[PDB]
């Protein structure tokens, strides 16, 4: 099942293996470079059906860190063009995740402290969010409460980013509404304490996300998959109520033209108890898929090829996202094809490799 | 031992893992392209101490196939510059193998027949060699016997190639005197039937190789390793006599400034019986190392990390060359570091990978 193709709108993936967005923290002032080119091109040649580029900020302040990729100008977008073209030459579908880190912005690279940047560090910047409340823990900075104009500006930033992504040749877009960043923080009552149209009720908390989706849909081609990543629960002791609301929003996403949902955990606050384990998201993704009638992918521990295969056969997932295993071995799809007994497994790879590995 | 550094002349490799030349057959009219850039850069980031670029023809007719890389003009050399710079940025030493395919030239890509190109195929060309005798089998073309001017011209081609390699920034050069191509074919009595100064006696058969080495040494910096690959036996029933002469030539190579010998099998003729097996070259490489007092590397089946480690501990090898395992997994050095219990094995890789794999 892992090596059956998948067709969504006009796009066909050669298999069900997706490489999820994985931030590299190697960009400079948002501009990607040869780190990203070789990294992504090498992954595409590894055999995966879909490669989703790391979180790419729609605005400078929406980067997580000083090394995050950005697409907030045409020059930033044009930098993606040769990379997109290399992914395509390798036969993988190029996708990109567009993002805004919200209150989690202005942080250090994970191997450089992983924490909010010190006040007098010239690299740092003010963060913005639905409400002036800090994440806490290693991210204690209190964000600035967004004005209605801020909200309009960020929505337009998402539109501009999607427009650029389209024109750079991406065939698959993913709105980053997960992992506690801006979009996730608008939906969660933990972080959203607004009393205007963007806070309070379920309708109001959903509003930012739904409007951003609608605005993006105006510029993103109908025949190319339009997707999002969304944390559907927090493991914060409110899981049944949170999952119910998240599934309801997924229904609204679908009605608003969303083709597939990448199902994640919220990470909106630090005080949680996540039951980490191989493929632990499987049952959650399946419930979203069933109850919203929407294709899904998810991640965490699917680098064991048999787990990926089991998830697909059980219809918990439509695509299986495999992250860290691809940092370890960019040719993981070849490893998986062998593990699963695929005919001519070496031809998961391009000829100059496949010929010799048969 | 596999992860101890190695210093040769002014060059220091971060470990004893070498990626040997592996032809990609993806070049056009000798010019390399983004296939080679991403392929080589990705390998460099995988952790290997030394990356030797595939056989690169010193002249158009010295390509094995229409897809082989070339360095027979300054424009061909300049194309290597960004690749060399990427290898260095990744902390690997960039080397290159310069070559002339001799009677084995003008062949199809291995996945396109692997045989001599048909007479009326517009891609083909006349081959040149010490004597007009065919390899046989899948390479039945009779080469043209080289004139003394041909020999002068090819030596100068090797000099020009080494000069270009130097200027492109390579830190390690390997003369391809192995695998039945031009250099190997001059040394072997099977293929060299000349009656002039370049044939007959051991001195005469060695001459082409020794003069080419001397000529190259004039332009290749003294402080950068000067090496060659050389088939030391054929498994043709003449192994003791052939090994004795090959070791004698290795002594002459050393006296003439050779820093390290990549020990191989000759492949000069098809009628042989090679005892293929994991690390089977080990005992042969050790005998050359001992009897010529010269550092060596070799290859074939060392992708099993424990075999690589054993070879080094037994002083059979100074560097271990690992080829096909790197086509399967460009991050093989990381796999090896884990297998061998290296401290902080993930940091065999660059930070954007290592941080997450610890
Ligand atoms: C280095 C790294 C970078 C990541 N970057 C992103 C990102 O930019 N956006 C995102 O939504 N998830 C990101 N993730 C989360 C992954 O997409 C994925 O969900 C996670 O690694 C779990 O899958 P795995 O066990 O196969 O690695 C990242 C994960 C890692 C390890
Ligand atoms: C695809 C491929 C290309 C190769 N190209 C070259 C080459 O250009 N020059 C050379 O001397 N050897 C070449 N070789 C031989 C390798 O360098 C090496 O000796 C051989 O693969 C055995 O090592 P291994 O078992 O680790 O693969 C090539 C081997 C392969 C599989
Ligand atoms: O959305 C994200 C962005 C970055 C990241 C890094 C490590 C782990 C998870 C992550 O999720
Ligand atoms: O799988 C492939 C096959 C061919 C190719 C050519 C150039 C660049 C990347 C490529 O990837
Ligand atoms: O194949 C791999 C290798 C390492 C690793 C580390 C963390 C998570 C997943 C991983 O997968
Ligand atoms: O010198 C060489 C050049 C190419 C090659 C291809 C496959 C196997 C061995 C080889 O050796
Ligand atoms: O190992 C590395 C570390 C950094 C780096 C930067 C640019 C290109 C390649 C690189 O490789
Ligand atoms: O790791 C590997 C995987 C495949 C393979 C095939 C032939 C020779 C060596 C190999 O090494």
């Amino acid at each position: 099942a892992l090596f059956e193709p998948y067709t969504l709108k006009d796009v066909t993936l050669r298999n069900r293996i997706a490489i999820p967005p994985m931030s590299q923290y190697m960009a400079e002032d948002g501009m990607i470079n040869d780190w990203h080119h070789v990294h992504l091109a090498g992954l595409a040649r590894g055999g995966a059906g879909l490669l989703v580029v790391e979180a790419t900020a729609v605005a400078p302040e929406g980067r997580i860190t000083p090394g995050c990729a950005g697409i907030w100008s045409d020059a930033h977008a044009q930098a993606f063009v040769p990379v997109v073209q290399a992914i395509k030459a390798a036969g993988s579908v190029p996708g990109i995740q567009i993002a805004h880190a919200g209150r989690k912005a202005s942080a250090n690279r994970p191997w450089e402290g992983d924490d909010h940047i010190a006040a007098d560090d010239t690299r740092g910047w003010e963060t913005i969010a639905p409400s002036a409340i800090a994440f806490g823990a290693h991210l204690p900075k209190v964000p600035r409460e967004m004005t209605l104009d801020d909200i309009a500006r960020v929505k337009q930033d998402f539109v501009d980013a999607a427009r650029r992504a389209r024109d750079a040749g991406f065939e698959w877009i993913e709105l980053h509404f997960a992992h506690g960043y801006l979009g996730q923080s608008f939906f969660s009552e933990h972080s959203n304490k607004r009393t205007d149209a963007y806070g309070g009720s379920f309708d109001n908390r959903s509003r930012f996300l739904l409007e951003t989706l609608a605005a993006v849909r105006e510029v993103w081609p109908e025949n190319l998959p339009l997707t999002a990543r969304f944390g559907v629960l927090e493991y914060d002791g409110r899981d049944e109520q949170t999952l119910e609301e998240s599934i309801e929003l997924a229904r609204r996403f679908k009605a608003g033209g969303l083709d597939l949902l990448s199902v994640s955990v919220g990470f909106t606050i630090p005080d949680t108890n996540i039951p980490w384990g191989p493929a632990f998201m499987g049952p959650i993704a399946e419930r979203v898929r069933r109850e919203a009638k929407l294709p899904v992918t998810s991640a965490w521990g699917f680098g064991t090829p048999q787990l990926a295969e089991a998830a697909l056969q059980a219809n918990q997932l439509d695509l299986v996202s495999v992250g860290r295993a691809h940092l370890a071995d960019p040719h993981w799809a070849y490893f998986a094809a062998k593990e699963l007994g695929v005919e001519k497994a070496s031809w998961t790879l391009p000829a100059p490799y496949a010929h010799w590995l048969e």
